[PDB]
């Protein structure tokens, strides 16, 4: 049990400062890091061709929204392509993001792959050459990263293997990021697919998060220089029992309180399949939950920040301003929610 | 994995209420749970015979001190024998304690045993018939329990085996306690023995508590109905490098923040080989640390509540008052300490 | 990872020597180690009262059967009470067993306890004071021990927790036994309860045994000085599908080949509710299975050695010889079975 | 837990048949899978330039030695480049290997990388797109693969982290291979660097192998369709105490017996820094060791099959035959060793 410090005091300070800036009071993260394949699905749903120019234009649309988003957006997550694209005025997109007060983030995973011998479970690849990629990304303006693991609640899932293997790969990814001055966002996503109830989600979330933080400990991860991107605890999409937002909040915050060490700087929730308003209301309820919550509780939203903007845009340039207006409004809503100031205007049961 | 609830909401509420009572603001725990062989050592240091009557009398002395300890003392841990002894007025000791505002605790472990294949490391025994014992203890007035694992920082210790095994047995004990409405105090003590510096203790303490909480999770422990009893993070006893109390506090609070889930109701530090004054100054510094601390940080002191009481007693019936006075002074000192009201680059941690 | 040898070369030689004697070619184990409440059930099944004297007599009946059993029986497992009883002629039962060429064994667990938050799963207790017990048992003539863990195949079982905790307590027991010159028989019994098929049993058996052997390594267990007592791999009791003895044998030996290091001296199957004949026929098929089998494959039978003897006895002293005759025939049959001499597409596994 | 078979009976049969073929009696493996950067250091030691043609030529030299090697060589491991190279007669190197009765193997790892927070310890990278790479390698003639993890004996190493992480990634790699009809050789190398003694190496080897097989079990690996490639148990290179070959063999076979399940089809030892003769004598002692050994015990040698052949070649075209003769000699020596029938540059330490 001997210490061979992974990081010097100077490196730790850098990572903690980055993580805190990202989730500073009022702020959250725009997840605009959809891969070519995944954003294709997005463009297809508004009858728009999947071209590099259309992708650049749409990302530009979000990133150059007016300065009302500035106090709302602490970080933006980009896909590799977008990190090296430019606004119309010649400015690299990372420069655009920084000029508006946002930290630049990069998605570094290479997608999920099947775990043999399991019931449709996966782990995530992307470790190969990751240190070199992170050194390069750091040099080109990124200060944090994202890696997404995916788990499913079902009859025999998540299995012990899936839990252990996904926690392990997350820790390796985190270790490599921190060696290169990159703050890792750890995403152990538990899908909402299925008809399980709220407490089954809460139980699995608690088990998954316990495994994640044990792996991070084993791999010597500096928690203060990390963020967590979990699912909210919710019933399954097909569950018949209804729950209030207060119950979703309580279950979510209880699960986190039981597993997430206080040294973690912030929890940036994924929105999953939730509508824009639903995601905002839940995040707001979570921040109003009367329990002690010793980490920032904010958003890292893809769909829940973009759904309307993508719609209003319809792939037509003249709609640019109305689409940006849709984004800014969700940005404002979620900035309020991550402070518990959003208005549409028995713990032991957990 | 599928849920098969260990506890009902009503069982959870009971355990949570107990844990919060013990560590309510300004309160800590008196650890008077020395076994026969251990208390023998105490009495020996004051030239006093180790008879049941002297044990009964010494405990009486501590437990019936005046009402100025009432707000200082949320809990009192007893050894089996004492739980069934009575004060001079005929009242069972559990009743004395309860009448003064205290929750009754019972140590239930049966001591350390060697782990073979290790360099002098141990685990702790005491699981056998534990459930039946707990049911009886509960019936006879106890609401919490204590179990002590011991780890040591050395050349090749604590080993992975020692960490894994002590964490696992602590989880088994916590689980059984909770099934019987007893709040388990989880004590994974890392000894201060040796010449290691402060950061090595911080490193080992962080690794140990990560293991403890993973094990508590695997065993479905309800954290809200548990307390943690760790060593403070300090340099080894023979460490040549010196540190301030503020550094001790920072290393300690940082270790806990990196491992102890917010759901844990309280952390009740053991005093180790710290003097009465040192133990209070450090607990005060810890509570003054500038970080967020989402659990009570208070005391479960044995020696550091008793050193001066014992010496002033000296084994003489007629020194009762002066001895009870020394105990009350340490109780008052530590009550202020766990509130940060006692006067006698964190990225580097 | 540094070695701090658990055992000297001399301690190893002793343990290995004992292990090999117990499972010498043709030899198996009589499990007569039913606890008071377990033998009670057995006695009620023949309307016989559970008194110490009837237990003594029944155990005497088995232990003093004629010398035809000597080449058959390498070891006899006893419950504590029986280790300290005497035959009619005054000879301690251990002396009896040993004059007939057998090694004396002692069951040292204290039964299963419930694991909270599981679907009816258990672990096993009995570690407290185990070292002191083993040294006394060794002094009083025992050279090996037995410890039973119990796992169940069901919807959510055996869980990760059940598998990890039972592997772990098995390793602790093994470590303590070996410190005291006692060969531990490691028994992780997977019950045949339920309607699961043969491949499900095989799968759960492989997962359980992998966990067991990893735990034994973590705790520095000297495998040459151990024996394994697993279930055979068979369909569940309620399973509607039919299998031949050859498929049971193939599944069992395949399971063992994938998990049990060659260093293990022997595998002594529990009978697990199989009839006497079925248990013998399966062991026989296991020993004829054409795959490489680098450990002795033999028996540690309770019911499959006793059922007919207990029936022929029916609690009447005068049925002594008819009773013993039934036991001797099962001893003979099983000694032949563990030699593959008893007569009353591996990639599919 | 519930079963969702990773493999069908048909797939198991194929993987089992491949594994048994590689380590059939008398047969071992030639490890010719040095990456560009490693073969370069090989060529440097003989003033030969590191060019594609020199590498191609040297590999041809080994693969086309006369037919005396056919019964000695059950498998040949190649680096990616070599897999798609051809001999002078236009035949792809895999065709050459098969025509001489050998199975074709492909190294698929992408080298070691540092584990942060450790004392100089590594894990191994190479899982990204491994499935796709394996499917392609299968199509192009390869039936097994090799992946190398590296561990080091020292004061604080191997650490719990290094052991777990390396065993886990080995399991991931084994799993992906088997999904694509490729037999994975699992190589958990414990370096002989340092001055530790025999029993320390034996202890570390037992611990590392227990972890590797637990990982493989957790990841549902089919052991009959794997091979293991461990270090032999030996004292450290700087250890002053001396041991006989019988002792090395005993410690090696004991360590294996305590950790490697009988289902594993074979154990193909790495030579490490052992001389060509040292590697053959030890391998021979191991097979003569009077304990029960339920797996084939053979070789997967790089340096210990190639040292003399490299030196005799010297990069000169005209030394073709002289080189091949040195290789054939080591191959025959080792085919006998892995049967326990072997009796004695081939003496120079290759550390
Ligand atoms: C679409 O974004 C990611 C999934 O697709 P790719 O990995 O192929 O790009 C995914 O990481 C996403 O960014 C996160 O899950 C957060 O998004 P939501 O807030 O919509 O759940
Ligand atoms: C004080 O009681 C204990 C002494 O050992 P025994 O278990 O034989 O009675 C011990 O548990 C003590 O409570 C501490 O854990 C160690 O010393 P401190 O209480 O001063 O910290
Ligand atoms: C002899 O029977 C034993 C009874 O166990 P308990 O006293 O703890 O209830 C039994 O454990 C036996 O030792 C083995 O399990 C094998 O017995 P069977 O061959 O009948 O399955
Ligand atoms: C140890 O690895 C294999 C056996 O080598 P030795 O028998 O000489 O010890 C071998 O295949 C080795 O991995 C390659 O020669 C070199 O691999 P890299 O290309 O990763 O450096």
């Amino acid at each position: 049990p001997h210490s061979h410090p992974a990081l010097t005091p100077e490196q730790k300070k850098e990572l903690s400062d980055i993580a805190h800036r990202i989730v500073a009071p009022g702020k959250g993260i725009l997840a605009a890091d959809e891969s070519t394949g995944s954003i294709a699905k997005r463009l297809q749903s508004i009858g728009t061709e999947n071209t590099e120019e259309n992708r650049r234009f749409y990302r530009q649309l979000l990133l150059t929204a007016d300065d009302r988003v500035n106090p709302c957006i602490g970080g933006v997550i980009l896909f590799h392509e977008t990190l090296y694209q430019k606004a119309d005025d010649g400015r690299p997109f990372p420069q655009v993001i920084k000029s508006k007060g946002g930290v630049v983030g990069i998605k570094v995973d290479k997608g999920v792959v099947p775990l043999a011998g399991t019931n449709g479970e996966t782990t995530t690849q992307g470790l190969d050459g990751l240190s070199e990629r992170c050194a390069q990304y750091k040099k080109d303006g990124a200060d944090f990263a994202k890696w997404r693991c995916v788990l499913k609640i079902g009859e025999h899932t998540p299995s012990a293997l899936a839990i252990m293997e996904n926690a392990n790969v997350l820790a390796r990814y985190a270790s490599i990021c921190q060696q290169n001055g990159i703050v890792p966002i750890v995403e152990p996503e538990i899908l909402p697919d299925g008809d399980h109830d709220l407490k089954r989600c809460q139980y699995v979330t608690e088990k998954v998060l316990a495994a994640v933080y044990k792996a991070l400990s084993d791999h010597h991860i500096y928690l203060e220089g990390t963020l967590l991107k979990p699912n909210m605890v919710t019933p399954g999409h097909a569950c018949t029992q209804k729950y209030s937002h207060e119950e979703i909040a309580m279950a979510t915050v209880t699960a986190l309180r039981r597993t997430v060490p206080p040294a973690v700087t912030g929890v940036t929730f994924l929105s999953g399949g939730q509508s824009e308003e639903e995601a905002s209301i839940n995040l707001n309820a979570i921040n109003k939950c009367p329990l002690l919550k010793p980490w920032a509780l904010t958003f890292s939203y893809g769909r829940a920040l973009q759904a309307s903007a993508l719609k209003a845009w319809g792939g037509k340039k003249e709609n640019l301003k109305a689409a940006q207006e849709e984004y800014v409004k969700r940005a404002l809503a979620n900035s309020l929610a991550c402070q518990g100031k959003y208005t549409p205007s028995s713990n032991h049961a957990y």
